[PDB]
């Protein structure tokens, strides 16, 4: 062990880190008076509907 | 392991950031009186108005 033939000394390291993410939103509020276009055969009612606004510029 | 021959330092990054949305919105209020221009097949009644009014200017 002599002329310092033997010391030693050592280090390491490591790291990670990861992430991620999503979201999605809506919403909706209002009314709107519809019209049957058609009956299907089990009584179910197909229905459109539109309506047309216009103020001032559009 | 002599001469820093192992020795090793790396690092790494990565990032991603999106979004968006999107509205819409419409308010109307008053009063107007229509006159009924047809009758329908099944009592419906198709009614059609005009109002014009001219404060001072236009």
């Amino acid at each position: 062990f002599g002329n310092s033939r033997a010391d030693m000394e050592a280090s390491g390291g490591n790291s990670f880190n990861g992430k991620g993410g999503a979201n999605a939103s809506n919403t909706f509020s209002g009314t709107l008076t519809v019209t049957v276009d058609q009956v299907l055969a089990n009584g179910n009612l197909h229905v459109v509907g539109e309506k047309q606004i216009a103020i001032n510029q559009g």
